[PDB]
């Protein structure tokens, strides 16, 4: 897996953004987690949803660089979105937000799933301080 440049455009919630990769706007989805809902209507606005949407603005737009790393199978999902793990400064949104207790893992479809142990504990870690979505 290598890590790539990604420049934030706009973050749209817990985990999804919008970044210019390879000089084309394109947005993203965070692999293996999943933040609650606050924009589509058939769930609602879920508890810890603006919460996590937050935490992941925060973090990404006070990076002073952010990489993208995309997994070894598709790099897109169907609905065009770019699947990866992203680093704000090194440091991975997506391991980030389940280690707060503000994302599950969740969408694991194999062969992407790489980092799925490491999520994993982070998952387990959060569970057991009983953080915020596990509170
Ligand atoms: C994380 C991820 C999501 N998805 C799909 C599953 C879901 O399909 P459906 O929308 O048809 O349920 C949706 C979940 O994303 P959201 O959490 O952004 O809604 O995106 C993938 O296909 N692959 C992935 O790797
Ligand atoms: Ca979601």
């Amino acid at each position: 897996l290598h890590k790539e440049p990604a420049t934030l455009i706009k973050a749209i919630d817990g985990d999804t953004c919008k970044l210019m990769y390879k000089g084309q706007p394109m947005t993203f989805r965070l692999l293996l987690v999943d933040t609650p809902e606050t924009k589509h209507p058939k769930k609602g606005v879920e508890k810890y949803g603006p919460e996590a949407s937050a935490f992941t603005k925060k973090m990404v737009e006070n990076a002073k660089k952010i990489e993208v790393e995309f997994d070894k199978g598709q790099r897109t999902d169907k609905y065009g979105r770019g699947l990866a793990y992203i680093y704000a400064d090194g440091k991975m949104v997506n391991e980030a937000l389940v280690r707060q207790g503000l994302a599950k893992v969740a969408y694991v479809y194999k062969p992407n799933n790489t980092h799925e142990q490491h999520l994993r504990k982070s998952e387990a870690q959060a569970k057991k301080e009983k953080l915020n979505i596990w509170s």
